[PDB]
């Protein structure tokens, strides 16, 4: 660890906190986590996770009782970019080639068994060079939650997390996050009010779920057109498709690639001020 100097904190964590930091030796600017076997197990699975849509995850530091993870530095995240392009909103082909560069990054981990569980704008990494990175590989924010996470499901599938990129790409789409639930049941609630009380029509076992409950208000469902304007009906056909309440029916990674949406996809750059 002493092999690196801090330069600034760049962010705090359930896990841990962020810096930014220099290799003492190499001079290389990297993040640096700091975290408070069987975890030293999967972290070291990781380090070979390497795809161009994933942070790099340079070195694992285990060291008394702390443990480091050295990551690529990128110079700003997702939610700060959508913050400053508030007034204008992304453009589209370059929400298009974001969106695209992080199911390639899914399609990635998902075809090696490994889900991310907590998809976030937060913790989507971004360039000059216009590529986008997935990191954080698993108050804390419910609102990119999948539904049979909040319904109780605990051996759920690469399907949640393609639920949380349907919702950053609706929220990019309309500038305002798609369902800001602020407790589990608000989160819920906030779902079934814009994509209908889910059932046994539409979900076969919801019923059955651990907190499922035959009381929850039935609320009809709405119409995307309403839900993602003006976004064209290729995105809102793959988008209604990436947030199927029915994890079985829910697109993959690999299938979304193939969507008609994606035909026109460039990889514009954006303009970032560092
Ligand atoms: O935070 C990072 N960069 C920021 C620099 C300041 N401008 C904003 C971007 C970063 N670069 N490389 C990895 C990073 N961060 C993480 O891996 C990360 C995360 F994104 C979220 C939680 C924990 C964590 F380790």
């Amino acid at each position: 660890m002493e092999n690196f100097q801090k330069v600034e904190k760049i962010g705090e964590g359930t896990y841990g906190v962020v810096y930014k930091a220099r290799n003492k030796l190499t001079g290389e600017v990297v993040a640096l986590k700091k975290i408070r076997s069987t975890a030293i197990r999967e972290i070291s699975l990781l380090k070979e996770l390497n795809h161009p849509n994933i942070v790099k995850l340079l070195d694992v530091i285990h060291t008394e009782n702390k443990l480091y993870l050295v990551f690529e530095f990128l110079h700003q995240d997702l939610k700060k970019f959508m913050d400053a392009s508030a007034l204008t909103g992304i453009p589209l082909p370059l929400i298009k080639s974001y969106l695209f560069q992080l199911l390639q990054g899914l399609a990635f981990c998902h075809s090696h068994r490994v889900l991310h569980r907590d998809l976030k704008p937060q913790n989507l990494l971004i360039n000059t060079e216009g590529a986008i990175k997935l990191a954080d590989f698993g108050v804390v924010t419910l609102w990119y939650r999948a539904p049979e996470i909040l319904l109780g499901c605990k051996y759920y599938s690469t399907a949640v997390d393609i639920w949380s990129l349907g919702c950053i790409f609706a929220e990019m789409v309309t500038r305002r996050a798609l369902f800001p639930g602020d407790s589990e049941i608000d989160q819920l609630f906030r779902i079934f009010r814009t994509l209908g009380t889910p059932d046994e029509v539409v979900w076969p076992g919801v019923t059955s779920m651990p907190d499922y409950k035959p009381s929850f208000p039935k609320w009809a469902r709405q119409d995307f057109s309403k839900v993602v304007p003006p976004l064209d009906e290729d995105g809102r056909s793959l988008l209604s498709q990436m947030l199927h309440y029915d994890p079985n029916k829910r697109i993959s990674a690999k299938a979304a690639l193939a969507h008609p949406f994606f035909q026109d996809v460039t990889k514009p750059v954006p303009h970032l001020r560092l």
